[PDB]
């Protein structure tokens, strides 16, 4: 599915990703824009022979399982292509943990490098929510 920009910052309302960690949800809009465009769809190889699933790019070394990254963890406990769904549900689950794991959404190098300290509010402007 690809969201809307108004409609994705709906359902990571919804889901309480809005100042989740302190992230207010412009932050959540603005990495899901820079990492998958608010396509669920998206795939993305990395150098090491990990992948980026789904609309916030979350990879098969540390969180998920696609069955083709050894030696790596599934710490949201879910198959990587859950990750790819219509639904949202399991992305933001997984979302709040690796949040949570000490580096903030530093954890996305897309949202360190186009999203951190700039005028994230925009990506919401407009929206009902
Ligand atoms: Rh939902
Ligand atoms: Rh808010
Ligand atoms: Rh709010
Ligand atoms: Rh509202």
């Amino acid at each position: 599915k690809v969201f809307g920009r108004c409609e994705l910052a709906a359902a990571m309302k919804r889901h309480g990703l809005d100042n989740y960690r302190g992230y207010s949800l412009g932050n959540w809009v603005c990495a899901a824009k820079f990492e998958s465009n608010f396509n669920t769809q998206a795939t993305n190889r990395n150098t090491d022979g990990s992948t980026d699933y789904g609309i916030l790019q979350i990879n098969s070394r540390w969180w998920c399982n696609d069955g083709r990254t050894p030696g790596s963890r599934n710490l949201c406990n879910i198959p990587c292509s859950a990750l790819l769904s219509s639904d949202i549900t399991a992305s933001v689950n997984c979302a709040k943990k690796i949040v949570s794991d000490g580096n903030g959404m530093n954890a996305w190098v897309a949202w360190r490098n186009r999203c951190k300290g700039t005028d994230v509010q925009a990506w919401i402007r407009g929206c009902r929510l």
